[PDB]
This record gives structure tokens, C-alpha cells and sequence, in this order.
């Protein structure tokens, strides 16, 4: 009778804030759907991976072997994804990835699988349209790239470069800074110098204290006044927008979602989210969890809960389509990553003092293969 769904997330340690966001979005979607399908109650079995590959393995083995779940959602870190991929595939377990943006998982034909779906992004996917915007609308021809020095950072630089290069632009330098950098001074100076022969900078750190320290120092050091900057959408996420504030004002970025999107489905998700979370606005990770849950809900509805029929479950997941809070969402038929609407936004200040990502332009049907 019950429909058992495993959720593997990083819910403690410094990455726990991301898993928590995913879990809020996911449960909100399953609750709007009533937590039952075809007369069958859902039960979520939640396991914390603590951001650790070996614990991700243990947890994943347990949900499959002990808990006998019919589906797994989540996976916070790319290193956790890489460590459990083979287990999920060998077990023929339908899996909905809500965060881990590891490019290979959908883009490399050897890592992909019909059991793996991704509803968040491949790294770089929501930033790459900002490179089109930089070339086509802003007139930039030569850019400097900067990122925190880890895998997602490299992949975001590469995705940005690829689109900027395809439009006819050129990348003059890449500047990388270690994770947990306190003084961005030296990296800022290097960026300044590269930008003598450049029109603008793109920077990614993820939604992190790195991002806060970088943006704030970018302005304080004087570069905001002189060198246009396109932050990653992660770097101006809602959760940290109040602490940047003034440093990101007027900056344009690509993003997956903002609570200020002026569509009815976005307004409905903000209302249901804020009613549940004491006025707090949903951000990126909440959004991505929500799409996870809606996908599951739409697939389960279509097969009337007959979740043990894996063939029908997979065919139903492949066919899922709806208007979500960012726009229309579906899966690429070959990568099973997202084909979705990317929002180009600018940070603005509202009349009450609040900082907001405001939508200036939309790129529909942007897939994870086009960069
Ligand atoms: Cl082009
Ligand atoms: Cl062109
Ligand atoms: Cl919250
Ligand atoms: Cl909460
Ligand atoms: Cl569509
Ligand atoms: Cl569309
Ligand atoms: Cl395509
Ligand atoms: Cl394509
Ligand atoms: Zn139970
Ligand atoms: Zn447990
Ligand atoms: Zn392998
Ligand atoms: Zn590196
Ligand atoms: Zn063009
Ligand atoms: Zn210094
Ligand atoms: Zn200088
Ligand atoms: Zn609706
Ligand atoms: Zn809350
Ligand atoms: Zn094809
Ligand atoms: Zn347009
Ligand atoms: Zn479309
Ligand atoms: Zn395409």
C-alpha cells in the first residue's frame, strides 16, 4: 500500500543549509498534492549524508536494501553523486537529483542512465545565458572569468566561456581563488589587470560566505565603480542577498528562480512557501526541491501510484511537463536533465529597503547540453 520514497540529502555540516532548502521545497510540493496517489499514502524516508561520500553510500545502500524504497530524491554534493551513481544504476533505482550539478551526470553518455533524472541544473546552466546577454545586449566582447577553485567553479567557467565564445566573444584570463578566501584583494588586483584588456568580469563562488566577501570587497575596493561584473545567480541568491545588499545593486545575473518572478505560478509558490515559513521567501534550493516534488507528484499521478511498475514509472517521469514557478519544465529526452526557463535578473532595492532579484528577461527551453 504505501509508496516509499527515499530522500538522501546533506542536512548537517556547512552544506546542510542546501539540503534543508531542498527538503522544504520537496515537502511543500508533495503536500499540495495531498501525500497520496491512487489511494496510496506516500512515506518519505529521509537520510542525512552529512556531505560525505562514504556516508552517502551507506545511506543509499540502506534506503535501497533496508527500507525498500521505490524512488530516491535528493543528492546534495557532486562528490556524493559520483560515489553513489553505480549503486543506484546497479539497483535499477529511479533517482531524482535535486542539487548536485556535476556536469558529467547528464552530459557524459557513460555516466548517464535511464534511472537518473536531474531537476536542478548541470553546473553552469543558469549562468550560461548571461554570456549571451553580455554579448548580444550589453555589447561586451572580451571578458575575465573568476571562480572559487573547485569542480563546480571550473565547470561554471567553462560553461560561461563556451557560450560567450560561441556568440563571438573572447576570454582573456581565468582567475581562481581557494575555497574559504578571506582577503580577495590579491585576486581583485589580478582581475583588475586582466580587465585592462577586457570589458567585464563573470564570477562564481556558489551561495556561500565566499560570495558575500567577494561581492562586498569588489565594491569596497572600487572595482564596482569601474569594471562591470556579472555575478553567478548563486552568488546573489535570496538567502544571502540581504548581506550583500548594496554591493550587488544593478548587477545582472542568470538564475534558475527568483521569488519576484511576475507569473501566477510563481506567486502561488511564494504564497504557499511564506505561509509555511513565517514570511521567509524561497530561494534557489527551495525552488529546486519543489520541482523535485512536483515531478514525483505528476509521475505518480499519471501511473495511479503503481510505483512498483518501474517501466511505467520511468516512462511517466520522462513525460513530465508543467508550468512551474520559473516557467515551463520538462526533461531532455536524452540527458534527462532539465529543459527549463532561465531568468535573467538584476538586483534592485525595493521601497521598503528589501533587496530583490528582478526579472529582466527570460530564456525558455534552455537545456543542459547547449554549452
Ligand atoms: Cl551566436
Ligand atoms: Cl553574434
Ligand atoms: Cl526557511
Ligand atoms: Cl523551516
Ligand atoms: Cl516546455
Ligand atoms: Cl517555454
Ligand atoms: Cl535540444
Ligand atoms: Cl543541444
Ligand atoms: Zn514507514
Ligand atoms: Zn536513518
Ligand atoms: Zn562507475
Ligand atoms: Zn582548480
Ligand atoms: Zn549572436
Ligand atoms: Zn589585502
Ligand atoms: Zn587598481
Ligand atoms: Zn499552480
Ligand atoms: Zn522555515
Ligand atoms: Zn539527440
Ligand atoms: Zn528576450
Ligand atoms: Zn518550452
Ligand atoms: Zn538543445
Amino acid at each position: 500500500e504505501p509508496i516509499r520514497i527515499g530522500v538522501l540529502l546533506t542536512l548537517s555540516g556547512p552544506q546542510g543549509v542546501n539540503g534543508e532548502g531542498n527538503l522544504r521545497g520537496l515537502t511543500l510540493a508533495l503536500d499540495q498534492a495531498g501525500m497520496q496517489f491512487g489511494g496510496r499514502p506516500v512515506e518519505l524516508i529521509i537520510e542525512d549524508s552529512a556531505g560525505q561520500p562514504e556516508q552517502a553510500i551507506t545511506k543509499t545502500r540502506q534506503l535501497i536494501e533496508r527500507d525498500r524504497v521505490h524512488l530516491i530524491a535528493g543528492i546534495t554534493l557532486s562528490n556524493e553523486a559520483a560515489a553513489v551513481r553505480d549503486i543506484l544504476v546497479q539497483a535499477e533505482m529511479p533517482t531524482i537529483v535535486t542539487n548536485a550539478g556535476l556536469q558529467a551526470l547528464t552530459r557524459d553518455p557513460a555516466m548517464r542512465s535511464p534511472y537518473l533524472f536531474r531537476v536542478s541544473f548541470a553546473n553552469g546552466q543558469y549562468d550560461a545565458p548571461a554570456a549571451d546577454y553580455a554579448y548580444e545586449t550589453l555589447g561586451y566582447r572580451r571578458m575575465v572569468l573568476h571562480a572559487a577553485d573547485y569542480a563546480a567553479g571550473h565547470e561554471e567557467m567553462a560553461a560561461f566561456r563556451s557560450r560567450f565564445e560561441q556568440a563571438g566573444g573572447e576570454i582573456v584570463d581565468e582567475v581562481v581563488a581557494p575555497i574559504g578566501t578571506q582577503d580577495f584583494g590579491p585576486y581583485l588586483q589580478r582581475i583588475e589587470q586582466a580587465a585592462a584588456e577586457a570589458d567585464a568580469v563573470f564570477a562564481f563562488h556558489g551561495t556561500s560566505t565566499d560570495a558575500i566577501r567577494f561581492l562586498v570587497q569588489y565594491q569596497e575596493f572600487g572595482l564596482k565603480d569601474s569594471i562591470p561584473l556579472i555575478p553567478s545567480g548563486a552568488d546573489v541568491d535570496q538567502s544571502i542577498l540581504p548581506e550583500i545588499g548594496d554591493a550587488a545593486l544593478g548587477l545582472v545575473s542568470g538564475t534558475l528562480y527568483t521569488a519576484y518572478n511576475d507569473t501566477p505560478e510563481s506567486q502561488e509558490f511564494v504564497e504557499a512557501f511564506t505561509a509555511r515559513h513565517e514570511g521567509i521567501l524561497p530561494g534557489l534550493v527551495d525552488y529546486a526541491g519543489y520541482i523535485g516534488g512536483r515531478v514525483i507528484a505528476e509521475a505518480l499521478t499519471a501511473i495511479d501510484g503503481e510505483v512498483e511498475n518501474k517501466e511505467a514509472l520511468l516512462e511517466a517521469l520522462k513525460a513530465v511537463e508543467f508550468t512551474g514557478p520559473a516557467g515551463n519544465f520538462r526533461f531532455h529526452p536524452e540527458s534527462q536533465g532539465p529543459v527549463t526557463t532561465i531568468l535573467l535578473c538584476r538586483v534592485e532595492q525595493l521601497d521598503d529597503g528589501t533587496y530583490a532579484n528582478i526579472v529582466v528577461d527570460r530564456i525558455p527551453d534552455f537545456d543542459d547540453l547547449s554549452f
